[PDB]
């Protein structure tokens, strides 16, 4: 007889909830997470990738509530860096081949707990981390492996909104989400 | 209860919903997720792209060449913008505005109309404040969770993909105008 | 009503027939060769996205000897390249009328309009369509052009509705297997 | 009574997991397998391709696990040498119209043999190859009169994880999917 609340994505179990009320630090993968996991490239080199407007407003309602939000990738791009920049993120790693130092080194930087920590991933190679978070969460459309894993499965799929999910609920779980406001820096 | 509704070719829409828009005058559109998909094209050298529909387009000149003001609000700030702006003939404009209500009370002032009179479409939080005081607030398809059940009428299609055509198509037939319009 | 089997379900043998006398397939380009999006940068650019197999069925049908037009009202370079690429000769941009250059084509390859077929996605596209052997409009077309057409493709536009019309008129031709 | 084994995708007939089994080389059409079929063309003569990181994660297993991939394409691009190299594939052949002579080319120079050979498709110019190879596949969204005629038919559409679906059916196949490295690239 496990418990729910309503949220405005469907019920949500009261585990995570509780769990979700104390997030103090929220880490994104980007690719699939931030984007349908495209990547787009040129004949010249170019490189572009596709962030959703909506996870942006999340991200910043996060910022101002005093919720650190930290990126950790395995690619390595530029537009990641301008992009992080639009949103307030200083905690930005890229060329990651095992994201588990990242993370420890975020522990150690933000003096954080790992019940803390809240972690939106969607292959494989997010696990490790996801293991160890107070909060793991794999995008609608992580890779099928991943998904029975986590505690939490977004409705949205990565790239639609699915960051933005996990803002919501956070800020709900903290009561903050009716005040909570997302203005640029 | 026993609402009366109207068919259209989007389905069926209740009488209310056909009332309001029959006194529009002004179209305000928000643009991420409701022009566009809701994403943001970046790139290594600084580039920045969004896509807008064609069929959306169709809809902005049919109303402009009706009669009915069509402006956009946005909280961002792309030249772009001003680019796809331009092309449809519109003239109002707004960009960078973190307070959506400024650049609302400065239309309904310059062009003499009444809220009754304004449809709004959005897609986020941020849209609510103008849309609880407009004649006809829309929420496209995919709009935040939250915004839905807020707005006088959802649309069947999603950001991007015409819900900006298929609000600019109930509002020219609520108005006896959708036949003969021209875009 | 007969139907007949087909790789995309059945298709009457009314619209069959019409497809069997197509001699020219002219094709809107936003929303039918691609799903209706244009995009803007900063700097200028503009992009639209093409379909790889609506390349191919456009190559089929040019060697199975049938004429392959485009009619748009907007113009880019990028389209032009793209027209190049399928070995199109047959381009019309910045059309507001498209029933001239649909009259023009008529001309040019002493063509019937029983032998036309025409795939469309909007309003702009029917005058022509009303006049043509084959109308049709792609899936996700604009909803009131979709009960004026001989045929609906099951494909949505820029995702291979124009390759649905091109092997449905092979079909129709006895010309797909060999293609 | 077909005997059939549960994979992440779902179930996979007991054929196509012995087929699998014998894979040494997995080769992959570009354009709608890698893609979603695609091409974005600019005013400038720019040109840009899609291209999924879930499937770059497959194809990094597959390479790290001494199974060989391969790419041939008809068409020509400087974008897709990049994808090439970011995913240390060393095998690819562009402009190919008959991509029979490039498919030979493969098996005499990496000595394998056609049933040791799985190939992902979209379109009928991809059958005269997956017509001799031990494992056909065509994506789920792959042209209407392919899909009958493969060995196997993925869940996953072109462009968005198709390889990878393929790439963890041959690891799963020879029990080597749990011990599987790769990077999110
Ligand atoms: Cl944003
Ligand atoms: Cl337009
Ligand atoms: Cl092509």
């Amino acid at each position: 007889n496990t418990a729910y609340i309503d949220t405005c994505y469907g019920p949500v179990a009261d585990d995570v909830i509780q769990r979700a009320a104390n997030i103090r630090l929220l880490i994104c993968d980007v690719d699939g997470v931030m984007s349908d996991g495209l990547i787009y490239m040129g004949n010249q080199g170019e490189e572009l990738k596709a962030f959703n407007v909506r996870d942006g407003y999340g991200i910043r309602c996060l910022i101002t509530s005093d919720i650190d939000v930290a990126i950790i990738t395995g690619r390595r791009a530029k537009l990641l860096e301008d992009r992080a920049n639009t949103l307030g993120i200083t905690h930005l790693y890229q060329g990651q081949s095992d994201k588990l130092v990242a993370y420890h080194e975020l522990l150690a930087t933000l003096q954080c707990q790992p019940e803390q920590v809240a972690y939106i991933g969607d292959d494989l190679i997010d696990w490790p981390v996801m293991a160890q978070v107070g909060l793991s969460v794999a995008v609608a459309d992580a890779h099928p492996l991943l998904l029975p894993k986590a505690h939490y499965v977004t409705r949205i799929k990565g790239g639609r909104g699915a960051v933005r999910e996990v803002c919501d609920l956070i800020l709900l779980a903290q009561d903050k989400l009716e005040g909570a406001t997302g203005l640029s820096i």
